[PDB]
C-alpha cells in the first residue's frame, strides 16, 4: 500500500535512495564517505570535534532526510566506537548530536543507526537499466576496509526485495476474505508461501559475501548500540539536546519488518505476553520507520486470516495457510544457522549472551511452528 511507504518492487526498502545531500552538508558527507581512512589514521574524532553545527533546515524532502540520517548515523557509530577495540566515547558532540536528534525526531526514529538507515536506505544500482542483482548494486557507506558491510547490507537488502513480492499480495488476501472469494484467497496464500520460499534462497547468498570473522569482530562492533552495554552502561550523552544519557539498541538485523509482517498477517501471536520475547519484538518496532510501524498495526486490526481459514472447514485453505506458516519457520530455522555461523562460533573462539540469544530465537521459531493447523 502506498499509504504505508510500501514499494511494490522493493517493499520495506526505500526506493531509489538519494545519494547526495545539498552542498551545505558537505562537511558531514565528506566525513561519512571517508570513514575507513579517517578511522584507520585515527583522525575521525578530531574531524567530528571540529565540525560546526549545521542546521537541518536545508533538508527539503523525505529522501534527503533519510540520507542525512544515514550519514549522521554512520558518523555517530564511528565516533562512539572509534577504532573498534574498546576506546569509546560517551559524549556525542553538540554539533552532531543536536541536528541528529532534531532530524530523528522529525522522522520518528531514535538517534542511532538502524536497519532502515544502513540497509533500507544505503544502496544504489550500478547501472539503472539492469535489474536488482548483487553484482549491479552497491552500498553508499561502510565503516572499515574488510568489514564486509557491502555483503551484509546488500544481502539483507536483497531479502527485503524478495519479500516485497509476497508483501504485494497482502491486499489481495484481505479483499478476498471480504468478497468471500475462496479460490482467490487460496491462490494468494500459495503465492505468498512461494515468494517466501524464494526469499529463503536469497538468504543463502550471505555465505558468498560475508566472512564470519570480519562480521563478528568488525562490522558487528560498529552496529552495536548503547542499551545495556557495559561499555556505556548509562547510554550515550547526546550533548546539547538531552542532559542525561539515553540508551538505544544496536542497529541489528532484528529490526526488519519482514518477519513481523507475516507474523501478524498469519495471526501468529508473538507480541502477546509478558515474556522477554514479546517485549523484545515489540520493542524493535520502535526502531522501524513510523509508516511501517503503522502498517503492522493496521494489519493487526484487520480481520484474522487465521480465524477465516479455521472457520471454513476447508482443507485446501488450511494447507495453503500452512504453506505460509512453514515458509516462515524455514526462514527462522535458516536464520538460526546464520546466527550460529556468524556470532556463536566466532564468539566461542574468543572475542551476545550465547545461550540466552539462542533461546530467544528458538522461542520465536517455536511459537511460529505451533501455529501450524494440520
Ligand atoms: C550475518 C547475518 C545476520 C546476523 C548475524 C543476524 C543476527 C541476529 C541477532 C543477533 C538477532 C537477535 C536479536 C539481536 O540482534 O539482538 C537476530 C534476530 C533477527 N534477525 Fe538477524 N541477523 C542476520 C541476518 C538477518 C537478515 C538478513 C534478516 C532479515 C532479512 C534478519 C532478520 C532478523 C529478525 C526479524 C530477527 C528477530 C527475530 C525474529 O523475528 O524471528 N537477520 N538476528
Amino acid at each position: 500500500s502506498a499509504a504505508y511507504h510500501i514499494d511494490e518492487e522493493v517493499g520495506f526498502a526505500l526506493p531509489n535512495p538519494q545519494e547526495n545531500l545539498p552542498d551545505f552538508y558537505n562537511d558531514w558527507m565528506f566525513i561519512a564517505k571517508h570513514l575507513p581512512d579517517l578511522i584507520e589514521s585515527g583522525q575521525l574524532r578530531e574531524r567530528v570535534e571540529k565540525l560546526n553545527m549545521l542546521s537541518i533546515d536545508h533538508l527539503t524532502d523525505h529522501k534527503s532526510q533519510r540520507l542525512a540520517r544515514l550519514v549522521l548515523g554512520c558518523i555517530t557509530m564511528a565516533y562512539v566506537w572509534g577504532k573498534g577495540h574498546g576506546d569509546v566515547r560517551k559524549v556525542l558532540p553538540r554539533n552532531i548530536a543536536v541536528p541528529y536528534c532534531q532530524l530523528s525526531a522529525a522522522l520518528e526514529l531514535p538517534p542511532i543507526l538502524v536497519y532502515a538507515d544502513c540497509v533500507l536506505a544505503n544502496w544504489k544500482k550500478k547501472d539503472p537499466n539492469k535489474p536488482l542483482t548483487y553484482e549491479n548494486m552497491d552500498v553508499l557507506f561502510s565503516f572499515r576496509d574488510g568489514d564486509c558491510s557491502k555483503g551484509f547490507f546488500l544481502v539483507s537488502l536483497l531479502v527485503e526485495i524478495a519479500a516485497a513480492s509476497a508483501i504485494k499480495v497482502i491486499p489481495t488476501v484481505f479483499k478476498a476474505m471480504q468478497m468471500q472469494e475462496r479460490d482467490t484467497l487460496l491462490k494468494a496464500l500459495l503465492e505468498i508461501a512461494s515468494c517466501l520460499e524464494k526469499a529463503l534462497q536469497v538468504f543463502h547468498q550471505i555465505h558468498d559475501h560475508v566472512n564470519p570473522k570480519a562480521f563478528f569482530s568488525v562490522l558487528r562492533i560498529y552496529l552495536s548500540g548503547w542499551k545495556g552495554n557495559p561499555q556505556l552502561s548509562d547510554g550515550l550523552v547526546y550533548e546539547g539536546f538531552w542532559e542525561d544519557p539515553k540508551e538505544f539498541a544496536g542497529g541489528s538485523a532484528g529490526q526488519s519488518s519482514v518477519f513481523q509482517c507475516f507474523d501478524v498477517l498469519l495471526g501468529i501471536q508473538q507480541t502477546a505476553g509478558g515474556g522477554h520475547a514479546a517485549q523484545f519484538l515489540q520493542d524493535m518496532r520502535r526502531y522501524m520507520p513510523p509508516a511501517h510501524r503503522n502498517f503492522l498495526c493496521s494489519l493487526e486490526s484487520n480481520p484474522s486470516v487465521r480465524e477465516f481459514v479455521l472457520s471454513k472447514g476447508d482443507a485446501g485453505l488450511r494447507e495453503a495457510y500452512d504453506a505460509c506458516v512453514k515458509a516462515l519457520v524455514s526462514l527462522r530455522s535458516y536464520h538460526l544457522q546464520i546466527v550460529t555461523k556468524y556470532i556463536l562460533i566466532p564468539a566461542s573462539q574468543q572475542p551476545t549472551g550465547g545461550t540466552d540469544l539462542m533461546n530467544f530465537l528458538k522461542t520465536v521459531r517455536s511459537t511460529t511452528e505451533k501455529s501450524l493447523l494440520k
